[PDB]
């Protein structure tokens, strides 16, 4: 499954009816960026441009002209054909080719944008730029406008009114299309394989860094060359660091290992994150504390659905949490107070859920306190955990255990559907791969 | 093998001997790097930070300060230890864990920089600083600068004169300890292990991408986390791209696939090429262009030497290439007038050898068209190559065969030492490699 | 004549009616401006902040908040009182002393302005702001405003559209009030005395600059204390400089002198040009040059007046240009041909009028080729002039002689108010003028 | 008087002396400065590029070469012959007539300086400038190192050394040679004289601003035609301002007025103080303060010599205020005791000297707390005052007397000569003086 051509122009037609008559939109491309001294890092295009061009080169610039009501058009400033960059460097569009590949109407050489992007500005009421996004965007675009405020005499005129148009292209992202969702199932599918193959191939001695190596060939081998973020493998206390990335301990018999890893598919992210013991039998404080985030990760996904948010889904967790806690002596008192005390924030510091699409933590207005009612066609992670420090205030046999497990669904008309619900998450079936594995 | 505490002192010490007395040495880490919103590419240290510390942080300086001939100490500026910002992000070293475990004198907060820099260079005569490196370093800097140039009534002074530390750092960069290549040593043993797997994994319809997944496969089971630099995978004509890294296309049964790809092990960079017939049987016109690129390379291992240069080495391989490619009808004419016209360029437009260590193009003077003599302990590259355009005037047989033969060799008293021959390059051995891989 | 506290304040209301609900306007101060090493040029207030606050401090920002279409109210931010920085460097006004001073309703500490103009902003629709007019204000909005974008979590939004106040303002600006007019009839007034005064003062072999030194006294003794551009004494040739700031020669007997200088009186522009012979007495060749440009000043003052434009104005003046110019011998061929040629121009190079204000070259839009219908309440210059250069190709008498003549207007229901007359410009008058100086 | 182009000529000899052989320097001149919309400021050129040069133009950069010891040679960059640029804005020197004019071996385009700088700057050790002196100089520099720094394959090098100019220029301009003695001596006779007609002008009911007015017109008339800052009139209450330049108030009979005013005569500063009765008559009170300041100034001109120092001399006036205020009544105590508690520190708070020549508070070190001992050439200016404010806690006479009485002198061999003593500051040399002019 893949975003075509004719989507991205509807994605572009979709813009242009959003804006005010004789204006122009610009979205810029991502700079290329070092890793260390001239070498860089594997490119990686800005979301939203992107989003309205599946054009993966730096130094573009998409234009879209709303002259009036009905009329309107696109104009592409790319890289120029270069013989010598290209026998280096790789092959580059060009302008003769990019009309027909892309759908734009005119091509023309980004070397030439100073040039020429005050010209498609002149005399122009409105344009949309996402100020700030980029140092060099906005050195383009400031100099144009500078051209026309000063160029009266040669009767150039700049448009007063800059609209950012990241809030109506992020609300567009955040309802997918049919096409999107197709992507994000694949990419979910072999976010899911991955996390099988990493907690098969999981053995004491292993260190955190080989089930990071296995996800990513796996990812690979599905053609997600790319996570969509720095996958987290965090065994003993350091499934207790969120974001963990160091992934450098030896993997220990008797601890569990929390994995946060996704691909990155068509642009398009998977998020997954299971937590599995690394000898394959949860010891008994470990069961107990995993069937705490199961049993809010299973409500959870009973329960969204059009209509309810992530706020009142967070509040029917947080009890779940609190009334396990106290269950266990990990929190000592009355439920109702506890949770009027948010008693639980020591143990489950972040939130259920996030946005999921272009970004792993994607764009889209989530509400005060995520309160945002949810609709069709929005796509989340659900990710409940709870991370008691190694000198947490708790019976012993608890501290130094950090869970998490995470799905991503899509809200439909009729619920939630689980794009990831392919690696398993029962502690019994967990239990059961790992015994199938390490008897091969 | 690794770089250990003491070694990144005496690293300190060889600068500090070298410096002024009366004077500061400012070497500042590497900032974050975005990839897309709020996610970041994994974390690479710039590498001259890196070399005088083994410290894999952002936000952090060191600062080397000879205050006379006898008298210098060491203070790093580092992130502070803060409990929330680990618990998200990861742990931090902090100021007290600093000094023992990094060998340094003193560590203040990166927080207080701009509060305590202008007091370390209050009153000396030199600073050593890598201008223009980061805009970051360059602010505090100047800052620093300025607040002592404007305090004399609060009797500061600024250091006049700023010195380039690079030219020194990269010369001592240029010359590689014995544990250095060590490292090195491993790194090439890594990458040969990547490239022998590459060519036992290889068959037709399998994509360029999937060597690739292969390749960063091997080098994470044995340490190595990430590439040195982008992994190049072209398969027939796309071998013709020196830096090819889209890596998209199906390898068809007939073509070559070219490989060029090499670890990062403890900083160190890998650099290995391996050109290879993707059904593993060389065509006869493979074959020819083949070998000519073969003995190119294994004339250069014989006479690479202490004495001798890159420049030297490079003329021996020219009339090799225009004497192979006379007899096969490319090149037509006189060998020696060919030579004088450099009527190789068209086919061979790159240089045969570039320095390697923790950059992969690594850091030194080459002297004019590289002409710098060879002494012990230098480390480069030995990459010929052969290019055949798809629409080169050329007997059509060998039009779009890309061919690049790359070991890593390090200069003894005695000749050299070649890292990375553990990984086949004459082709009847590539052949039975693949023949045996093939027949499993 | 002045502008008072109340004219200020419907000022800002006048711009409130035009902004949109939910909304505000920024108006920034000028910096101040190095004149060599600690010494600051006397400060110059930006002429948009002055024309809405009469306040001459730097380090102030105004912010108009319009919150819907019947509430709105308006915040200063000035520099705190501070007895240190008052002794030296003088008094301020302050924070309890502003509102009722300004007739503002909330004064703020410019020190403040980061931790409060972003509070001020969240949850607008609109900002009003004058992009790239200053670089510290740049970073003060863009600040204000990233603040908001990534500070949803809590609670936070920024304005999406920003417009550029400066269209709106300069057509205020454009169209003068009562009170504008008396202040602007003072300043020409004043300007034409020190006119009068420079033509009663000449003799040959003073310097230029003595009369720079005359026309200063003269704008200061009445209250001008500064000159609103650099005051222009070209003698002889230097008279075909149009903008001569050097005058540095001695005056010679039996050239001309052009002298172009304005005060600056309550922030408001005069602007006359008066060209004289430095012994009292016209040439005959300078006299016939003299007549051509007066001939056109007297026909465009009576021509001046609601619904014609420069360029009509203008067409007319080139016509007894060319006129002139092909009796003397200067210009030859038929007067209609040389008018479609633009034969005048190496003659007569700039435009015949511009707007004055706050500003000489004061804001407004002219219209393609100032072709903009002209209405009561603008107010312009009229300067024809002639320049034959040292080494124009004409006859050899007219060489060398720079002449224009200029007085300043105001458009009424009625034709035109000539604001300059009360300076001779009649070469008999003048003739006489000097004469009587000539014999005291 | 004034600096030749033979000095000019010795100065960049005598800085070509102490640079290291293999070395560039490089002076910037000022940028033009915007004082509203698209009118300028006056154009001071930077005091450093003046002293080395005497070119008043902007866009220029001088560029001293020091190939070895014995070879060395200047280029100038500067504004090209450009008729219709010349034609509007003045005459430019250009590239055929610089090097005679200003005695420089070449000079170039200041438009090709990007293309020409950095082929000067290859292959020297050092560069010597002013970072951070001017925005547009370090973009210029900057750029042409990266250029060098990145340019090995076309045989490029960067100096690695970069040295600030200003404490070696800095300490030249320190000691004046007897040509820029001679300008200072007429800059002083100039600003004696302005000071001389204020006194004899000022009457009751004037405005502070009229006496400005005055003193500016007599710079002009003398070729001073700029003041060396911005004149202080500060009457009453006003005086105790230190730098009071609103100048807006009229004078009333019974006040004082202080007037500190200079002129700038071929780039160097006059710096003179006097205060006098607004009325021709100091009352009791008034001279009582007077005459403290007065025996201050008087000693301080007996003692300044080689060989002592602004803090020793400081100390000698600390005593002679602390009694002067004991005796009155202002201060109450111990003299001694008094002084260790520099009680009369809320009466003179500010330095008794500063240096002066091309800047007014002019460059030069000046040791701590002023201690560096004085020297033949040396040009400083002698500043006493006492300043009671409005509401001090004194006896009541005394409140609002503002008091400062400043000369400028040169240290000689044999002590100092005084270049302001041309203007009357004994209390009845004053009082006659006003008297005389009171009566015509
Ligand atoms: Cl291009
Ligand atoms: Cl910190
Ligand atoms: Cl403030
Ligand atoms: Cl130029
Ligand atoms: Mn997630
Ligand atoms: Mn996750
Ligand atoms: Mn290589
Ligand atoms: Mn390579
Ligand atoms: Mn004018
Ligand atoms: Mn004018
Ligand atoms: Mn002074
Ligand atoms: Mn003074």
């Amino acid at each position: 499954s893949e975003i075509s051509r004719q989507e991205f122009q509807r994605r572009r037609q979709a813009l242009v009816e959003q804006m005010q008559p004789g204006s122009a939109a610009l979205i810029f491309a991502a700079p290329e960026v070092t890793r260390s001294a001239d070498s860089e890092y594997p490119y990686r295009q800005n979301s939203d441009f992107w989003y309205f061009t599946g054009f993966n080169e730096p130094e573009a610039v998409l234009v879209l002209i709303k002259s009036d009501d009905t009329h309107n058009h696109s104009v592409l400033f790319n890289r120029v054909r270069d013989l010598t960059a290209e026998i280096w460097f790789g092959r580059r569009l060009g302008q003769d080719a990019a009309p027909e590949k892309l759908g734009v109407d005119r091509a023309l050489a980004f070397s030439e944008i100073n040039q020429q992007l005050y010209q498609l500005l002149n005399g122009l009421d409105v344009v949309y730029h996402a100020q700030g996004e980029y140092a060099y965007a906005d050195v383009i675009v400031n100099s144009a406008l500078e051209k026309l405020r000063k160029g009266s005499r040669q009767n150039l005129t700049a448009p007063a009114t800059m609209i950012d148009w990241r809030p109506v292209v992020h609300e567009m992202r955040l309802f997918k299309s049919p096409e999107e969702i197709a992507v994000l199932r694949r990419a979910g599918e072999i976010t899911a394989m991955a996390h099988t193959r990493a907690m098969e191939k999981c053995r004491p001695g292993m260190f955190e860094y080989h089930l990071e190596g296995e996800i990513h060939h796996e990812f690979n081998r599905h053609g997600a060359r790319y996570p969509s973020y720095n996958t987290i493998v965090g065994s003993g206390e350091n499934g207790c660091i969120l974001a963990y990335t160091e992934n450098e301990c030896e993997m220990r018999d008797g601890d569990l290992v929390l994995i946060d890893a996704g691909c990155e598919y068509k642009g398009y992210a998977g998020d997954i994150t299971r937590t599995f013991p690394v000898n394959g039998k949860f010891t008994q404080a470990q069961r107990e504390i995993y069937d705490i985030v199961l049993e809010s990760l299973e409500t959870s996904l009973r329960l969204y659905r059009p209509g309810t948010s992530i706020l009142e889904v967070t509040g029917e967790v947080v009890r779940i949490m609190v009334s396990g806690l106290v269950k266990l002596g990990i929190l000592k008192g009355d439920v109702d107070e506890l949770i009027a005390q948010n008693a639980h924030r020591p143990f489950f510091m972040h939130g259920l859920s996030h946005w999921l699409g272009l970004d792993v933590h994607d764009v889209g207005v989530y509400g005060q306190d995520r309160s945002r009612i949810l609709e069709p066609g929005m796509v989340l992670t659900v990710e409940p955990g709870l991370y008691i420090a190694p000198d947490a205030e708790v019976p012993e046999q608890y501290r130094g255990i950090g869970i998490r497990i995470e799905d991503d669904i899509v809200i439909t008309e009729t619920g939630n559907e689980n794009l990831t619900a392919s690696v398993v998450k029962k502690p019994e079936e967990i239990e059961a791969l790992m015994v199938a594995a390490r008897k091969q």
